[PDB]
Formats: structure tokens, C-alpha cells, sequence
């Protein structure tokens, strides 16, 4: 199956403090059991939570993919979660659930090529910022907002369309 983008959202912690579906990064770890601040000692790169954030609402949604991380707490005990943004981009592109990206490589086909349409978004060697962000996109006010953040500042926008 392909997750609807109402039921994506629903089941996808926001690292926006001022978001109705926000929750702390250390929440988001302690659901699948492990402490965040052992995991950052063992590889920083997991305060980069985005993907982590993905892969969990994907699972919810009934999306597998193979990860690197294994739930060890919850309903989902046993499943892995991918915590690299790129590494998790890279799965949806080539699944049957998603299919491909549309790609873009600036900020006015990107935003001309998501429109006024919703959906899975991965943005690519972000400028400033490390290891990338994927995130779900709509449309607000003729602009476009990300659930926990937008990053139009990078090399590659990849864009999933969700109905």
C-alpha cells in the first residue's frame, strides 16, 4: 500500500515545538526503547532525528523497508527504523509504494513542481545543516509548509505526492 498523506501526518511526531503533533526527540526514542543520549555517544549523527521520525509514522501507516535501528519497545518491537535521511529517500525511490521522486535542483522548479500538491518531502545537502531532512509537505496559504521544517536552502529537493 501507499499511506495517505491525512494518516502519514496523524502518525508523525513533529520536531516543531509549536506543532499539534510536536514530541521531544528523547519521546521519540524512549517509544521504541533506547535513550537518545546514549545513542548520540554513540553516533552523533542521531540528533538528526528526521528520518527516524519518517521511518516510525511510515511503519504506522503499514510501510516496511529494511533500517538499521530495531524497535525494542511498543507494537512495532521487532521492525527496524532507518535513521539516515538519504538512506531512507533512497528506499521510497526505489519502492512500489512510492515509486520515483520528481527531482528538482532549485528552489523555483521545486516549488512550481510541488504546487499546490502534498506529500513526502527530502531535501538533499541542505545548506548550514547536516545529514539532510525529510518531512511532510502542503500547501498553506499559497505557500508551503513542512510538518516540522522546510529546507529549500540545498542542492536537491526530492518530492512523493500523497493523495
Amino acid at each position: 500500500m501507499k499511506p495517505l498523506y491525512r494518516q502519514l501526518k496523524s502518525s508523525h511526531y513533529s520536531s516543531d515545538y509549536s506543532s499539534p503533533g510536536y514530541l521531544a526527540a528523547e519521546a521519540v526514542y524512549a517509544e521504541i526503547g533506547y535513550e537518545l543520549d546514549t545513542l548520540l555517544k554513540q553516533n552523533p549523527g542521531y540528533a538528526n532525528t528526521a528520518a527516524v521520525r519518517m521511518s516510525l509514522a511510515l511503519l504506522k501507516t503499514g510501510i516496511s523497508f529494511k533500517g538499521r535501528l530495531p524497535i525494542k519497545k511498543g507494537a512495532y518491537k521487532g521492525k527496524t527504523i532507518e535513521p539516515g535521511a538519504k538512506l531512507l529517500a533512497d528506499q521510497l525511490h526505489r519502492s512500489s509504494s512510492f515509486g520515483k521522486a520528481k527531482i528538482f535542483f532549485n528552489a523555483p522548479d521545486a516549488e512550481k513542481g510541488i504546487g499546490n500538491k502534498k506529500g513526502v518531502v527530502f531535501f538533499n545537502k541542505i545548506t548550514n545543516y547536516d545529514g539532510g531532512h525529510i518531512d511532510l509537505i502542503e500547501p498553506e496559504n499559497s505557500l508551503l509548509t513542512c510538518h516540522s521544517h522546510c529546507y529549500f536552502n540545498c542542492k536537491e529537493v526530492w518530492f512523493w505526492e500523497l493523495s
